[PDB]
């Protein structure tokens, strides 16, 4: 919905040159946990619309990004603040968990 689907080629423009925080989620279809935190990213996206942009990057279609940030497995969450990594979250999580992670890292 408000979620931006990324690619290795658009990552620079969409994430690094952006103004305002962006939460990047590295996912794939074969990753069960990813699919479960997906509907959660939908909720957060509309609820934090205005203070945060939620972006998804499918590592099967874009195998080049993850290795640039030392991402070993998925799911992985990277929160950016104008071109740089602010905080990282790994493994399955809940809406509450993500909201606490966002309250602790967003301005």
């Amino acid at each position: 919905d408000k979620i931006i689907h990324l690619t290795d080629d658009s990552f620079d423009t969409d994430v690094l040159k952006a103004d305002g925080a962006i939460l990047v989620d590295f996912w794939a279809e074969w990753c069960g946990p990813c699919k479960m935190i997906a509907p959660i990213l939908d909720e957060i996206a509309d609820e934090y619309q205005g203070k945060l942009t939620v972006a998804k990057l499918n590592i099967d279609q874009n195998p080049g990004t993850a290795p640039k940030y030392g991402i070993r497995g998925i799911p992985t969450l990277l929160l950016f603040k104008n071109g740089e990594v602010a905080a990282t979250k790994v493994g399955a999580l809940s809406k509450g968990q993500l909201k606490c992670f966002l309250d602790a890292n967003l301005a």
